[PDB]
């Protein structure tokens, strides 16, 4: 029956690799990517005029019918992406009266204006000049001087959080203003009666930190800042010396941007580290068949060739398939061997981890770690030293990773600070990295792939933190995928792999939960509202790699010869396309839960190979 | 007579200039660039057999007839040079027995061994492990801690040595040691007899600096440094923010490939800094068309480009002439704005000055700064916009930048400490950089050609320094120029351009000087031996460059129209060759008085026609 679907999947996702030997699907998110690239060029004086032509189509055709921009395909308009995406427009050459610019000001208007946008967007009005500064939450240089162990220091902060807060600072330091030509000023963004609806930090603002703002902008009006210089040599330093091998920093468009602005602002536009910066940018493009450009957020080759290779072990193909061979090795020169920012606390923890995209040393993470490991463990490559070896690297550096609570963050150990949350500025997605369900099942199905069993106490310890993280309705929450069906699927994969008994209660409570979310199509799929109101966990559209997870939910609990299992078989194998590819016009990967989606482009091809070559297994 | 001669140097000229319009000629000094390259590669473990191979044959080629190489062309066999070469071709390949091989051990012996070797040399033998570091003059991070005002803080070091005793600290820090295969070992520049005829420091060694290193080398073997963790960073993060835009270090060689050890050292040969340092380094090689390959010490396009200009005009060409304004825009382009090093000591001072190389903005130089301003001073470009505003600015900050005593430096004001002078380290070349006659003249030559006479107070302050450090017999030292030829050439031009009367007692007793160290075949040549033995002040086989120098000398003094005069002109219309240039075997070039000498290749063509060109115009 279905083995058609795999042999036809499997040879698709062979002709999607790369001839390196790795597997790079394209990362999606939202207009604000290229919107702020815009506004970035302008700042730095270098605009290309075909450039944006490409990017105009895109923006436009990312449009909906009402005229604004969600965060996900199919969701509630979003302010502030339209609101950057109407200015970036609007300076592309756009006019206020045309039809697409009318809807959206309109939109813009009902919601309160500028006023009512993340701080992030009135910041990079204020760079430009439609904003003033004095209203931007103010992150000082100073904070550069705090110790390793002290209220607020940047090691508080997540990792993706951290490099921006230090180019910031500097950038905040002197509150530059590039002005934008009459031509696209826009104070049609104030223009509305509507109050405005403000967003605060995320976890509350307590009168401290408000009052500490306020002082930081009454400091910031002084004629001398002590020291000041210093604070931002430092930061700059900071900077110089993290910045990463494609020129980016930590990978991750925000910072890369900000650093770079932040270049500019010390005339150094021509000194090596801004010119590669630069110049590094043209690798997140991306060329868009119908006429636009778009701009990853970041980039996954890593982990897309480390679950490519996984699905297509799962799948069929020999441990030493020629095929995959060229992967596996290609994965081994990917491996850091040199402390990153989590040395700070893990001064004896050997190197050994994987990162996300190509060329970031300093910012390795535990579930590209987990996942490469796992994924190499699985084959047998030309030199078992090396595979030997690499293998056991990560290992050890992921259990010297392992956080206080059993569980794993994916950068940082005990990233768990919550003072942080309250700052007037981080109004926007997470600001810490603390431990969660999906990377720590990723992590013990990679330690159970070797043996290790619930014998050994850190699997325990592990154990014991995701039964306490369990749902009452027993589901698990998805933190860097849309959601409890991408969590619940991780966790019950995992337990299964580490020995624990698929019969226990809390399991059966899981496995019966995804049975009962089954679509009619017999597929399976969760939107991304999921987040944000409970009645919809669970609930949405069936998508290919949703379907995909709770499969693997399914056949890990024994309950692999069901019905709801071989009602999703079915999906999957219908849904297929001739090509043996499957479409997924949904987001199905997570950011920050409510404010960042991505869109795993592999992720409909690879899942559903995964989900389908497990299922083969249990025959 | 001679217009033939200059209409065939002209067109010659014309034929070197590249397309975007600038003049590059190759500059020549000694092996231990090349022979430093090979060890270099072996340290950072980037072998090419190809690159070996043209080193091998250039090694040779140069090495003489005693079976030694020299600082210049017919010059004394030098002991660094020729053992620093010798460990080279060692390593490439040659035996120890070959003629060469034999002739230079044999040399080295008779001389002490390595005992005898300087400073550098013997360092770089201790990092491949065939030296004691122990030995070695130690320069610890920790003086990354000294203040802008205190006693040896890196900033009372001259540009040039500044950059190499922090990436040199970080490397010392460390005492690492990269071993050689066996079959190079050279344990063989032990066995001698003869006792080892140590160098000192410049300027002599108290027993402080003495007792110091010892001391140094005692806590170097403690098993905790406080700070010094810190005190690398400062040096690192120092070299980061220098870095230069070709990817060099001050587009010098030493710092350059000690600040690239420094990197490997830390495990950042993933890092941008490293990899541009890296790729720079094809920039400065050079294909000799006999099968080798030299790498430059330093590149002078600008410098060049400066002279080039001021001799086509000089000679005749149009002060709007196509081929000269191709060359003018390219100069605009090339003046530096932002802030560099010496601004340490002057803050207050608007950046206007000019590099030597293509891009090294935090290190431009008063005597580039002075012949560019001045030869743009001559043009007529389009844009008279720019022209008048960056020669205000170059003006303006070679202002700012005399020093003390009325003279000119070539990097910073008053760089004239001391105390640099008497570290054990310090037995190689200069170590500081005050001001000196010819950089002055050059300046105020500059000045000269806008109209800024004796009057206003800036050129007599500097005629006072000239007219106190004139020579006995009425001469002036050549600091960047062998020698009194080139220094009496250049303030004798100067003064004159400056209104002073040619015809004062000191100018006639310089002339005079001149016209007596005319040669036999009419031209006039000084060897590089006249900066060791005084009786070669003046003395020396003719050269084109050296006779065009004395004869400006001349034709400034109003003995334009003498019989040494004509003379002269005689010498370089006959030695002249048919494709229009002339030949010039031996270097004219100063880069340390006594330690350090460099050919640059555009001389003997510039300055035989910019004296050929001032001639005509006597008439
Ligand atoms: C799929 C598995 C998740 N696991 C953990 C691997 C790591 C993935 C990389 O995680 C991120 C995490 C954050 C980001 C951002 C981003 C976007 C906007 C802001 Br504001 C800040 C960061 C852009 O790309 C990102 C990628
Ligand atoms: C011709 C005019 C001189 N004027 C002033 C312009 C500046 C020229 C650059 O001066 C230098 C000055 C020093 C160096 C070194 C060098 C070589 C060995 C060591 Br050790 C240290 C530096 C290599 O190249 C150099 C070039
Ligand atoms: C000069 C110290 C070299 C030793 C490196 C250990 C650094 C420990 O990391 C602590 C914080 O820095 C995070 C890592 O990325 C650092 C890059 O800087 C490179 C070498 O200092
Ligand atoms: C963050 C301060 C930036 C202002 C620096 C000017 C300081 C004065 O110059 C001191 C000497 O250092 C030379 C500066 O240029 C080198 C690179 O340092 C980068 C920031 O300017």
């Amino acid at each position: 029956a279905y083995a058609r679907t795999l042999d036809r999947a499997v040879e698709y996702l062979l002709s999607c690799q790369k001839d390196e030997g790795y597997w790079w699907g394209p990362l999606l998110s939202n207009v604000t990517m290229e919107a702020e690239y815009v506004l970035l060029c302008h700042i730095l004086d270098r605009v290309d005029r075909d450039r944006m032509e490409k990017i105009r189509r895109y923006l436009l055709h990312e449009q909906r019918e009402d005229g604004t921009w969600a965060l996900y395909p199919g969701g509630p308009p979003d302010l502030d992406t339209t609101i950057e995406a109407y200015v970036a427009l609007k300076y592309i050459g756009m006019s206020r009266d045309e039809e697409p610019m009318q809807k959206a000001l309109r939109f813009i208007q009902s919601q309160g204006g500028i006023e009512s946008s993340r701080v992030f967007t009135r910041m990079w009005l204020a760079l430009v000049g439609e904003y003033p500064w004095e209203k931007v939450p103010m992150v000082p240089p100073e904070i550069m001087f705090l110790g390793k162990r002290m209220p607020l220091n940047i090691y508080e902060f997540g990792s993706w959080a951290r490099a921006t807060v230090v180019a910031l600072s500097i950038v905040m330091s002197r509150q530059p203003v590039f002005p934008l030509p009459e031509r696209a000023r826009v104070p049609e963004l104030y223009e509305t009666d509507v109050p405005p609806r403000r967003r605060g930090a995320k976890g509350g603002g307590g009168w401290i930190f408000d009052a500490l703002d306020r002082a930081l902008h009454g400091y910031q009006k002084l004629s001398v800042h002590p020291f000041r210089r210093a604070a931002e040599i430092r930061a700059l330093d900071w900077l110089l010396e993290r910045q990463a091998g494609d020129g980016s920093w930590g990978g991750i468009q925000p910072p890369w941007f900000y650093a770079l602005i932040a270049l500019k602002i010390l005339d150094m536009t021509q000194h090596p580290a801004f010119i590669k910066g630069w110049e590094g940018l043209e690798l997140y493009g991306v060329e868009l068949d119908y006429g636009g450009w778009m701009f990853q957020a970041s980039i996954s080759p890593v982990w897309d060739t480390g679950l490519a290779v996984l699905a297509l072990r799962a799948a069929g193909l020999p441990a030493d398939h020629d095929r995959l061979v060229k992967a596996g090795e290609w994965l081994l020169d990917r491996q850091i061997t040199v402390p990153g920012d989590w040395a700070v606390k893990r001064p004896n923890l050997k190197p050994g981890g994987f990162a996300f995209q190509f060329d970031n040393v300093y910012y390795p993470d535990v579930d590209d770690t987990a996942v490469v490991v796992w994924a190499l463990n699985t084959l047998r490559l030309p030199d078992e030293r090396r595979r030997r070896d690499a293998m056991t690297k990560g290992f050890r550096w992921i259990v010297g990773m392992q956080s206080s609570n059993g569980g794993w963050g994916a950068y940082d150990v005990d990233n768990t600070s919550d003072l942080p949350n309250h700052i007037p500025f981080c109004d926007f997605g997470e600001v810490t990295d603390p431990p969660s369900e999906d990377v720590t099942a990723h992590v013990l199905e990679c330690f159970g792939s070797f043996g290790y069993d619930d014998a050994w106490k850190v699997i325990r310890r592990a154990v014991e933190y995701l039964k306490r993280e369990q749902k009452p309705d027993g589901s698990w929450f998805g933190r860097w995928g849309v959601n409890y069906l991408y969590g619940t699927g991780a966790v019950v994969s995992a337990l299964k792999a580490v020995g624990i008994d698929t019969r226990e209660p809390y399991i059966q409570k899981a496995l019966d939960w995804v049975e009962q979310h089954q679509n009619p199509d017999g597929g399976w799929g969760e939107d991304c509202r999921s987040y944000e109101d409970p009645a919809y966990a669970g609930k949405g559209a069936s998508t290919p790699s949703q379907t995909a997870w709770a499969l693997m939910a399914l056949i890990a609990g024994g309950r692999a010869e069901s019905e709801a299992a071989r009602r999703g078989v079915q999906y999957l194998v219908e849904t297929q396309r001739p090509d043996g590819g499957w479409d997924e016009p949904y987001y199905t990967g997570t950011g920050f839960p409510g404010d960042f989606y991505l869109g795993y482009t592999m992720y409909r091809h690879v899942f559903p190979t995964l989900a389908l070559g497990r299922y083969k297994q249990a025959i």
